[PDB]
């Protein structure tokens, strides 16, 4: 099974390699994770969070990661070139948090006693694009408030601050909501709008979970009660939408079983994600996503990673 033919047997097109941002698209690094090495890196969960992780399993430029001392059902997938892991050091070195794992005291944790307890090596530091050696996101720091979209399903424009930078980019978080509605962006995204948005829209704004009299809440009235400042204007670089066409063909990680990766084909789109289809699949497993989502790749992506791509359901 080869793109070419596949192609040629369809009558249909890939989506061009420029459609991508290039770390979605990058297959000449070499992946260098090797099973049983101990790093750092945040919870997809709970993205302001941060764990010591282990390489469970490595499959062409990506990676298992597994949560020390917690359940294997907890495991999930990364590439090699996520900015979401650190090598171990980073949070100390950085002024972050860790949650130690299962079993220990954040008092009583220490990365030269753990290894040498569990007899591991932690992943080289060479290995890692985010390490805190980039300039920080221009304009962004934390505690700054703004209006930004949460996927809460539906979705809604909610009051919002900055509550952690690393490297190039902020952590996006909604006031006295829940935790796991967290997502890092960086200056362009299309989700994030300067304190007032909302109102120039005419659009309605989502308060903090029981803020007092939320229908009258005031922008004003709430930096002054938090003595927050609001993200510059002129920091937010909206980025265009992307030009992902109908029809067009890629490879995209299967979200049923992310080990995963399918064929896959452009069924719908808007201005910054489009939709999802495996090719002889069912479209009840059809999916929105953002167009710079980590998980789908230009065809050929996993053979040129040493990745096995799923053909079309036949």
């Amino acid at each position: 099974w080869s793109w070419e033919s596949y192609l040629e047997e369809q009558k249909a097109i890939t989506a061009p390699v420029s459609l991508f941002q290039d770390s979605q698209a990058v297959t000449h690094n070499k992946n260098g994770f090797k099973l049983g090495m101990k790093l750092e890196g945040i919870d997809p969960q709970h993205p302001s969070m941060y764990f010591i992780l282990t390489v469970a399993e490595v499959c062409g430029y990506r990676l298992r990661l597994h949560f020390d001392g917690y359940s294997e059902c907890h495991d999930f997938w990364v590439n090699a070139n996520s900015p979401d892991i650190h090598p171990a050091g980073w949070f100390e070195k950085t002024g972050h948090k860790l949650q130690p794992p299962k079993g220990y005291k954040e008092e009583e944790f220490s990365w030269s006693q753990y290894l040498r307890s569990t007899r591991a090596q932690a992943a080289p530091k060479h290995l890692f694009v985010s390490q805190s050696h980039s300039p920080p996101p221009l304009g962004f720091q934390v505690g700054m408030k703004l209006e930004a979209v949460a996927r809460m399903n539906p979705s809604l424009v909610c009051v919002a601050s900055v509550t952690d930078v690393v490297d190039s980019r902020f952590l996006v978080h909604f006031d006295n909501w829940d935790d796991t509605y967290d997502y890092w962006c960086d200056p362009s995204s299309p989700y994030i709008h300067p304190v007032g948005w909302c109102q120039k829209q005419g659009k309605p704004l989502t308060p903090p979970q029981d803020y007092p009299d939320p229908d009258n809440f005031c922008w004003e009235k709430y930096l002054e009660e938090t003595g927050a400042s609001a993200v510059p204007t002129w920091a937010f670089k909206v980025r265009p939408p992307h030009s992902f066409l109908v029809n067009m063909k890629l490879e995209a990680v299967d979200r049923r079983n992310p080990a995963l990766i399918r064929v896959a084909s452009v069924e719908d789109v808007e201005d910054h994600r489009i939709k999802i289809h495996f090719d002889g699949w069912s479209h009840g497993y059809d999916f929105w996503i953002d167009a710079d989502h980590p998980d789908i790749h230009p065809a050929g992506w996993c053979s040129k990673t040493g990745h096995p791509l799923q053909p079309p359901l036949g």
